[PDB]
């Protein structure tokens, strides 16, 4: 509260520490589905039902422009990109694994990195 904090956690390196992640998440071989924007002129269904799109491409132009306040903003729209990507995938498709794999594999690297 007021005059009243919790001991000053070091986030001088949490810019870097996330574009770290960003970059193993982008060099994965299942990263394919989740490079760039899905095109909402050529995929019906996208733009309607997703009112949300977030890819690896965008959040790496967001977290090079100062635009994520702190990390939980970054990890919000990772998880988005997942998120999405469960909503208009079935489980049992290349695509849908891919989002379960990749989902898997930022949440080992975020709790490793600071957790």
């Amino acid at each position: 509260s007021m005059s009243v904090k919790k001991p000053k956690r070091d986030d001088s390196k949490d810019l870097a520490l996330c574009s770290m992640i960003l970059t193993e998440m982008e060099t994965h071989e299942d990263a394919w589905p989740f490079l760039l924007p899905v095109n909402l002129k050529l995929v019906p269904g996208y733009k309607k039902v997703i009112k949300k799109p977030m890819d690896f491409s965008t959040i790496r132009e967001k977290l090079s422009s100062g635009q994520y306040p702190n990390l939980e903003t970054f990890a919000l729209d990772v998880r988005l990109v997942f998120d999405n990507c469960e909503t208009f995938n079935e489980d049992d498709s290349d695509i849908g694994r891919a989002g379960h794999n990749m989902r898997k594999y930022f949440e080992k690297k975020w709790t490793d990195t600071f957790k």
